[PDB]
């Protein structure tokens, strides 16, 4: 009836090497208990040596409680477990499941001698970093009971002990914005060690730090231009006392089987070049060169708030096919990001290409739209035996694969090649079906385009030249991940870099976070807007009022200081502005041309974000602020509709975008006035054949805004449509993924002739939301989902839908279905220590306040 199913700190997974000596402490529980809430819970702390100390606290409170006991210090592990009591005095907890919970390195002397080794051997000039090995032995000549290794790069590292991998990361530390943060790494490495002898090895390959990174050809050696490791491994001793194994210039360095490994162009690698056993004892370790120290500030280092980047899943090929000149082309079903992993035997020297598109055109794989990124792999075989690869620091965002010199010794299928799903590892939290299969495949969609860019940072695509952390795109978005995936900790450390980014940039936010432009770019609504609206969203999915605060300074500085205005307050009328991006009207060379006024929108956002940092100040307890910007917020309404709104109501252009903002943002004078335009929005979508009119600005909001004025059933009907442009057109034309634009793909199968256009982009896929919150019901009443709405609003000649979401309480769903007006049934599930308020559908339906547990509800003869 009742337990606790996960016990976690902060917003990690898992909590070894983090960065917070008093982390947080949260439950969620599992179990069909009855209108059940939490009175006082114990927690208890065991700490090596000692008796385990319970903390008890009155406490309804489950999601991120204070840390009980005393500081944890750097590399002190804790063992804790929590227990749960109700309200009631009748069903309490058992002790959950044990977790450890363990600091790392907090301060720059935590890193003992450890410093930044690079090779002797020069690096490249103007031109990619061939992949470095770093080697050193030890010695652990006395009994031990636990390791750790510390460590990040300048570029990205591999590392093994004795011959074993170093924990499951991938593409390991990430982007960070590096000259302000830099993540490192913390791995129990007690069972790789063995009694005596050891070694350490770590390849580092460019990644981010040094390689070429952008459009347009792009720039290499952003951050600095020579490959780096860092690296300290800790042995604590069976006394207590501990042994430290630092990088520094007593390590080796080589060149091995890597040629090249970039991201955008891929991976060159030749294993005749392999040196087996370089990363064990015993090595020979003739015409390796030696190492030398880089200068490097340890201020930067921090623990990750989230997950790493891993090797999520396999998914396996679909088919093996002749293109239309007869090359071998693989087909693995779904457009993914990640890799291949081969296992093949074939003729020393011989080297198969591997070249990954998202589609195919014209009877060939398209590599046009890749631009300058070549997505091409090549693997030259050793004929000594059966090889497996998957390449290192390269990724590519593809669905087919042209393969070239491949081995007649090894059959091409299921056997030999697999692709490897490479994303964030957050935890899975929604999930949506429904009796429309094309609509459940939408979802399926939208939940592969978030997997192929939630890739260390919020990508705009995961395939071409680019990969970026573009602000607008995640601002329209994240109100639809946070539901699919727990985004706590990620965003927490993107956002980080967001306002470091800020702070360099005259309070106005760059467009891509990490910025790699510089200083040029001028302050922009919707991208800009990001600093404002994604903590405001994040508060609204987790509830974390710390992280509102941190988050607080970047929001109030951006509507302060980063928006230029005209001498009324609203946008400068002389800016640059993205604005309704990708409207399906823009010419295909020119997707800013949009139907609609880009200062309309930007000022309609800059209400918004005004409206958004009143309310955070509220949350936040900053009165003085919240009262200012309530009061800019009623002054600029004044100066919108003069700008913007006829007397009579009349947007000055009537386009879906351009009704639905002021619409969703409550920017007209009057109820009448809004209502009016919100049967003129549905008018202008009839007259349209209920195909989207929206670009970047619009396409997040339409649903939720036709749904505010009870218009659900008008976008039932855009949803539905299948011709383009639309959303199950790119499902009926066989995509996997939202596309960047409406028509990535034209109707006869040729690609969008714009230079820019991926089928990779989860922007299309902020309807998700109106997925979730209105066919599915679900959204939160209360910042964090302790207060739930349930109000399901059936329609589209939809029977049935399903939906589930894992809230920081436990699972929150609904599954409904018609049958017999109609006769409506609803199963709700509500999780321990939350409340729900139900509305049931149609005229004057019901509304019900509810505690935990599953409840049914059966409405016969809704009108
Ligand atoms: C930031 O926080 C603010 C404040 O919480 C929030 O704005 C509110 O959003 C809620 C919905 O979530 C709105 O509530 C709805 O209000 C409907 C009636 O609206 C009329 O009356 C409102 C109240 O007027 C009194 O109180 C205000 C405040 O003290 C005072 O100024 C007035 O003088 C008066 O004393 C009034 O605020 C509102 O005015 C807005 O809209 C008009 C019309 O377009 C516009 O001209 C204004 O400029 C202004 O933006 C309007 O006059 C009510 O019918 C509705 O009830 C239905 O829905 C609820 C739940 O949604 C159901 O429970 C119910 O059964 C009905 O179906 C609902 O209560 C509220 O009006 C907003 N308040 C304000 C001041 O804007 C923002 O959304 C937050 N921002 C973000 C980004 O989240
Ligand atoms: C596969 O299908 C392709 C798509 O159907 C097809 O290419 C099409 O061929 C037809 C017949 O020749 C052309 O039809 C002619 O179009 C012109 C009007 O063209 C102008 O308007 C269209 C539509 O614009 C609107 O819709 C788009 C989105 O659909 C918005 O981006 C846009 O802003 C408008 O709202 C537009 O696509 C055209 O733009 C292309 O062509 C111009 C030059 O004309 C370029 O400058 C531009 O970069 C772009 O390539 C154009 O602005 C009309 O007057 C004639 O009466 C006739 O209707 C289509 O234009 C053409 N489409 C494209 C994209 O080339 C392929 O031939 C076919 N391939 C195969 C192998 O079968
Ligand atoms: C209520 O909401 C408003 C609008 O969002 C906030 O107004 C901003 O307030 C800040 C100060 O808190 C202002 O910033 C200061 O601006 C001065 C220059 O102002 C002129 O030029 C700008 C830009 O072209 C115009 O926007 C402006 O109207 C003026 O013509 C600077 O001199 C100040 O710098 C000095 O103080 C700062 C500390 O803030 C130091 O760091 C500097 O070293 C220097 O000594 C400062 O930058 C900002 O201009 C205001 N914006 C607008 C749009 O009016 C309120 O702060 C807010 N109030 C509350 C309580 O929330
Ligand atoms: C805070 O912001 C300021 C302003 O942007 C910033 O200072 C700037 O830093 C950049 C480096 O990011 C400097 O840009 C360089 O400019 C020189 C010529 O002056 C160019 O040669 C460089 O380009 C070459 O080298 C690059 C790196 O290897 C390659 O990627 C590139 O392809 C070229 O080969 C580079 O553009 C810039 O000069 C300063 N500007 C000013 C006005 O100081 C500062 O770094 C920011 N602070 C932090 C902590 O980030
Ligand atoms: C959207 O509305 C704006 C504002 O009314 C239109 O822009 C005006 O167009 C007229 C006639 O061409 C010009 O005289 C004004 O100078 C324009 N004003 C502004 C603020 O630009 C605009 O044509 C409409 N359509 C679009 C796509 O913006
Ligand atoms: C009145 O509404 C019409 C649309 O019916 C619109 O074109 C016109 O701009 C409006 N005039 C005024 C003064 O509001
Ligand atoms: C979609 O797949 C079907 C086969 O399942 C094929 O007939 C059709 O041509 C495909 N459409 C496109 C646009 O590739
Ligand atoms: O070219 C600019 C665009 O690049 C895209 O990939 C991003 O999706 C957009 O945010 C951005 O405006
Ligand atoms: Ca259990
Ligand atoms: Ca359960
Ligand atoms: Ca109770
Ligand atoms: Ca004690
Ligand atoms: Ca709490
Ligand atoms: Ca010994
Ligand atoms: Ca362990
Ligand atoms: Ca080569
Ligand atoms: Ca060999
Ligand atoms: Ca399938
Ligand atoms: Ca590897
Ligand atoms: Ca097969
Ligand atoms: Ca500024
Ligand atoms: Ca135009
Ligand atoms: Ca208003
Ligand atoms: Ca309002
Ligand atoms: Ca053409
Ligand atoms: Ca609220
Ligand atoms: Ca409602
Ligand atoms: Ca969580």
């Amino acid at each position: 009836a009742l337990s606790i199913s996960q016990v976690a700190f902060e917003h990690h997974r898992t909590a070894l090497g983090i960065g917070e000596t008093q982390p947080r402490v949260s439950w969620r529980f599992d179990g069909n208990v009855s209108d059940w809430e939490q009175r006082a819970y114990e927690i208890e702390v065991k700490r090596a040596g000692h008796d385990a100390d319970v903390f008890r606290s009155e406490s309804s409170d489950s999601v991120l409680v204070p840390w009980p006991s005393s500081p944890l210090q750097s590399g002190e592990e804790a063992t804790v477990r929590v227990r749960s009591f109700g309200s009631d005095g009748q069903h309490d907890t058992p002790w959950s499941d044990a977790v450890t919970v363990e600091p790392g390195l907090l301060t720059p002397d935590d890193w003992h001698d450890a410093v930044v080794i690079a090779s002797d051997r020069p690096t490249e000039v103007d031109a990619t970093h061939r992949p470095i090995q770093f080697r050193k032995e030890f010695s652990v000549d006395d009994s031990y009971v636990s390791a750790r290794l510390y460590i990040t790069a300048l570029g990205l590292y591999e590392a093994r002990i004795n011959d074993q991998r170093v924990g499951d990361h991938v593409m390991a530390p990430g982007w960070q914005s590096y000259q302000y943060r830099h993540e490192y790494n913390t791995y129990d490495v007690t069972d790789l060690l063995k009694q005596g002898p050891n070694a350490i090895g770590v390849t580092v390959g460019e990644g981010w730090y040094s390689g070429r990174i952008g459009y347009d050809g792009g720039k290499r050696n952003i951050y600095g231009d020579t490959l780096g490791l860092l690296s300290l491994l800790v042995v604590t001793k069976s006394d207590g006392s501990k042994l430290y194994i630092p990088s520094d210039s007593s390590w080796k360095s080589s060149t091995g089987p890597i040629i090249s490994s970039e991201i955008y162009d891929g991976e060159e690698y030749d294993s005749r070049l392999e040196q087996k056993g370089w990363s064990q004892v015993g090595f020979n370790s003739t015409g390796w060169l030696g190492t030398h120290e880089l200068s490097f500030p340890k201020e930067r280092l921090a623990s990750p708030d989230g997950p790493p980047v891993r090797r999520v899943a396999e998914h396996k090929l679909a088919n093996v096919f002749s293109s239309a000149s007869g090359k071998t082309v693989l087909d693995f079903g779904q457009n993914l990001v990640g890799w291949l992993r081969i296992r093949v035997k074939g003729p020393k020297g011989q080297t198969i290409r591997f070249v990954h598109t998202e589609v195919m055109e014209n009877g060939e794989v398209a590599t046009r739209p890749l631009r300058q990124a070549k997505a091409t792999d090549h693997f030259t075989l050793s004929g000594e035996g059966v090889q497996e690869w998957e390449p290192s620091f390269t990724y590519h965002g593809f669905r087919y694969v042209q393969v070239d010199g491949w081995p007649a010794d090894t059959p091409l299928d299921e056997n030999s090649v697999t692709a490897i799903v490479v994303h964030s590892d957050m935890e899975r939290t929604g999930y949506f079906e429904c009796s429309n299969p094309l609509i459940s495949k939408l979802h399926e969609n939208i939940l592969w385009s978030m997997r192929g860019n939630f890739f260390s940072i919020p990508t705009d695509c995961p395939q071409r030249d680019e990969r970026l952390g573009w602000t607008g795109d995640i601002h329209a978005f994240s109100r639809t991940a946070n539901f699919i995936y727990d985004t706590a900790g990620f965003l927490r450390a993107w956002l980080k870099d967001a306002r470091s980014e800020q702070l360099n940039h005259s309070y106005s936010l760059p467009y891509v976070i990490p910025n790699i432009h510089g200083n040029g770019e001028t302050p922009t609504s919707i991208w800009g807007d990001a600093i404002v609206g994604v903590p405001w969203q994040l508060y609204e999915s987790f509830g974390d009022k710390v992280m509102l605060e941190e988050q607080y300074g970047g929001a109030k500085d951006w509507v302060d200081k980063g928006i230029v205005r005209n001498d009324v307050g609203l946008w400068d009328r002389s800016t640059f502005q993205w604005a309704d991006w990708l409207d399906p009207k823009a010419p295909a060379d020119d997707p800013g041309d949009a139907t609609t006024n880009k200062y309309l929108v930007s000022d309609a956002y800059l209400l918004h974000s005004t409206d958004m940092l009143a309310n955070i100040s509220t949350s936040l307890s900053k009165g003085e602020e919240a009262s200012n910007y309530t009061e800019w917020h009623a002054k600029l309404t004044k100066e919108f509709q003069k700008a913007w709104i006829t007397s009579n109501g009349t947007m000055a252009n009537e386009t879906q975008t351009g009704l639905a903002l002021p619409l969703y943002f409550d920017l007209f004078p009057s109820a009448e006035q809004a209502q009016s335009a919100a049967k003129r929005l549905v008018n202008i979508i009839k007259q349209n054949d209920y195909k989207v009119g929206t670009g970047f600005a619009g396409t997040h909001l339409l649903g939720h805004t036709l749904s505010k004025y009870g218009e659900s059933d008008a976008f039932y009907s855009m949803l539905r449509q299948t011709e383009v442009p639309s959303w199950l057109y790119q499902v009926v034309m066989n995509g996997t993924t939202t596309w960047e634009r409406w028509d990535s793909m034209l109707p006869n199968g040729s690609i969008n002739p714009g230079q820019m256009t991926s089928f990779n982009h989860y922007a299309v896929g902020s309807v998700g939301s109106w997925l979730h919150e209105v066919i599915g019901g679900l959204s939160p009443a209360e910042p964090g989902w302790r207060r739930i709405n349930i109000e399901v609003v059936p329609g589209g000649d939809l029977q049935q839908a399903s939906t589930k979401f894992l809230t920081p309480y436990g699972m929150a769903s609904t599954k409904w279905w018609l049958d017999g007006g109609f006769d409506f049934h609803l199963v709700a599930e509500v999780p321990p220590n939350t409340r729900a308020t139900v509305v049931l559908p149609g005229k004057g339906g019901e509304k019900v306040d509810v505690g935990s547990g599953v409840h049914e509800y059966h409405v016969r003869c809704v009108k």
